[PDB]
């Protein structure tokens, strides 16, 4: 589970660098199936990648998926026990 997310982060990073993240859609849909934990988010930093991809999205589905991912992930970060 964790390395797969690290893989997505490294893949996504190249898309923001290329100023076209339309293709990130699939990588974002993949993340939607993984039970993300706060612990995983600290190690993977995937939330930062997805937030950047949300700006470089171009396709509305990508922005929508990234927006949906971060919506769930927020509670993990907003969880002070």
């Amino acid at each position: 589970m964790e390395d797969e997310v690290v893989r997505f982060a490294k893949k996504m990073d190249k898309m923001v660098q290329k100023k076209n993240a339309a293709g990130a859609l699939d990588l974002l849909k993949e993340l939607k199936n993984i039970p993300m934990t706060l612990e995983l988010l600290q190690s993977t930093r995937i939330g930062m990648s997805v937030n950047a991809i949300r700006k470089q999205s171009t396709d509305e589905e990508v922005t929508s998926l990234a927006k949906s991912l971060i919506k769930s992930w927020k509670k993990l970060l907003d969880g002070g026990s």
